[PDB]
C-alpha cells in the first residue's frame, strides 16, 4: 500500500528581551525559516525544545482560516512536547498557522508568529 | 475599598466564504473595531456569540509577547462561552492578542485576528 | 459605551488545627467578612493565596440554588489561582456560594464556608 | 483475605421552584435522610439519577474539613454518573460533605446540602 | 438496607529489566495471582503502589469485551492512585481486563497483563 | 533535509455479538492483518471509523512494554478520531500495542487486540 512523506522539525523556543523567540530546525540541524511546501500526502511532526524556563507546552495549532482544507488534522501528545499535522495534499493552496502553547509563569496562552504551509498536489 | 472598571464586549463570529469573521460589539450594540484602551485597573469580559454552526468554544487568549505584563491573567468559563482578562494597568504599553477557539468540524484551533490592548496607568 | 464595576478580593487560606480557614482581604488589605453587595453590573475577581502547603487550586464556585440568576457566570484560570464571577445585577436578591478547590494531599474537594452575594439593581 | 462492606445509594435530583432538590434512596427504594454510619472499612457508591433536565454530572465530593481522615478518597466515573467514597473507618468521628456537580444550563457548580458521615471503628 | 462486599487490592508496580511488572497484594499482604471471583454485588478497590520511578497514574480499566455486563462501571480518583470497579453480579460469566496507566517518561500508555473477573451471582 | 515515511491505516470498528471487532484497512481499502514493519523513521496515522453506535473515541495507545523504545511517542487528536505514532526506527525489535478507547455506553475503557510493530533500522 502507498506511503506518504513524514517531515520532522524541531521548534526551539528561547527568550530574548524576556519574550519568546521561535527557531525551527530541520533534520540536518539547520535553522530553517519555517514555511513548508507539501508535495504529497503526509505528516509534519513538530518537537518542542523549550529553552525559556517558562514551562511551555503545546496545546494545539491555530489557524485564521481553519476550514480551508490545507491541513486536515492536528494531533498532540499528552506531555505537550509534540504536535503533528496531517496534510493529505488534495486541496492546493496555502495557509498560515501559529503554534499555541501554555506556560507555567502565567495564564496567558503563547502564540508563535505564523509560518505558511503550501500544498502542491500530485 | 477601591473598585476598578468592568468592560463587556460580545465576540460575534460569522462565516463569510466558509471562514470565520470576528465582529465585536459593545455594550450599546455598536460594532467596535476591537482595540481597547485601559485607563485603570479592571476586567474585560468577552462573551462568544457563535453564528458559524461550527461549534466554536473559547479555549483561551494568546499572545505573541505573553510576558510583557499588559494583561495579568486570563480566565475561561467551563462552556467556553466566556473569557475574561484581568488588567491591573500598572505596566504601561500595548499588547496584541488573539482569541483561541476549538471547533467541532475539525481538530484545528481557530485564531482571531489580533486586536490591541493599550494600558494608560493612573 | 457603559462600564460596570470590577471588585477584587484575595482569598487567603491558612490551616488551623490541620484544617483550612478562609480569610478574605479587600483592595486595602483589610480583612473583610466576605459577603458582597453588588449595586451595578460588573465582575468580582478572587485571587487565591494558599498558605496551607496543601496545594489548593480553585476548580469552581458552587451554589445550592444555582439557577436563581444572582450570578450569571463563573470563569477560572488555568492554574486555579483565579476565579471571576459575572454579576449583571438585573435579578435582585441574594445567593449563598462556596469556593470549590482541589488539593494535592488527598482526592477530596475542599469547600469554603458560604458567603452571600446580594444584588441591588439600578 | 478480609472484605469490607459496600453500600449503594441513589442520588435523585429533581427541581422544585426551579432549584435542585436532592433525595437519597437506599437499596430498598426507600427514601433515606442521607447521613451514613460506617461501622467497618468499606465503600459508599453514589449513583446519580438526574431528573432536572439541567444536565447534571458529578465532579467530586467536597468537604469543609477535608483533612479530618473520615473519608480516605473519592473516585468518579468518566460520565459523572457515579462517585464512590473509600472509608477505612480507622479514624472515629464525623464529617459533613456536599456533592459537587456541573450543569449544562450555566457555568456555576451545583452543591447539595450536606449529609454527615459517622465513623464507628471496629 | 442490604450491603454488598468491598474488596481491596494493592497494585504494586516494579521494574524488571526496564519494564513494568504488576504484583497484586491482598488485604493480608499476600501476593495474589490477580483474578477475582465475585459472589455478590459489591466493589473492588485498587490502590496503586508505583515503585518504578516512571510516574505511573491510573487512567482507567480496559476491556476487550466491554459490553459483556460483568463489570458495571469504573471510577478513578483525581490523582490516578485509585480505581474502583462496581460489580452488581447479576450477569454470570467472566471477563478479562487490563489496567491502563499514564507515565511521565513518555507519551505511551502502560497496560498491565490481563486478570479475570468471574461473576457467580446469588 | 531528509524525510521519513508516513503510513495511513483506518481502524474500522464494528459490533459482532454485541462486542467490538477491529478491522484495519490500508491505503488501498484492503483489509490488513494489522501488524506493521517499519523500515525507516516515520509516522503511522490511525483514523477511527466507528460503526458500533457506541460512541468510541481514541484515548491513547497502550503497551505492556512501554519503555522498549520501539515507538517513540503517541499523539491524539482532540476529537479522539486520530492517533499517530512516531517511530524513529533506531531501536530494532518488536512491540505489541493495543488501542485504548472510551465509549458512551459505559465507563469502561475499550481495548483492541494487540498488533505488533516490527522495527528494521536502516
Amino acid at each position: 500500500a502507498p506511503q506518504g512523506l513524514a517531515q520532522f522539525i524541531k521548534v526551539n523556543v528561547t527568550l530574548e528581551n524576556g519574550e519568546p523567540v521561535f527557531i525551527y530546525t530541520d533534520a540536518n540541524g539547520q535553522v530553517c525559516q519555517g514555511d513548508i511546501t507539501v508535495t504529497q500526502a503526509g505528516t509534519i511532526t513538530y518537537l518542542l525544545n523549550d529553552q525559556t524556563l517558562k514551562g511551555l507546552k503545546f496545546v494545539g495549532v491555530g489557524f485564521v482560516t481553519p476550514f480551508d482544507g490545507i491541513i486536515d488534522a492536528v494531533t498532540i501528545s499528552s506531555d505537550g512536547m509534540l504536535v503533528q499535522l496531517v496534510d493529505l495534499d488534495k486541496t492546493p493552496g496555502t495557509t498560515k498557522f501559529q503554534f499555541v502553547l501554555s506556560n507555567t509563569a502565567n495564564t496567558l496562552l503563547v502564540l508563535s508568529p505564523a509560518p505558511q504551509i503550501i500544498n502542491r498536489p500530485q
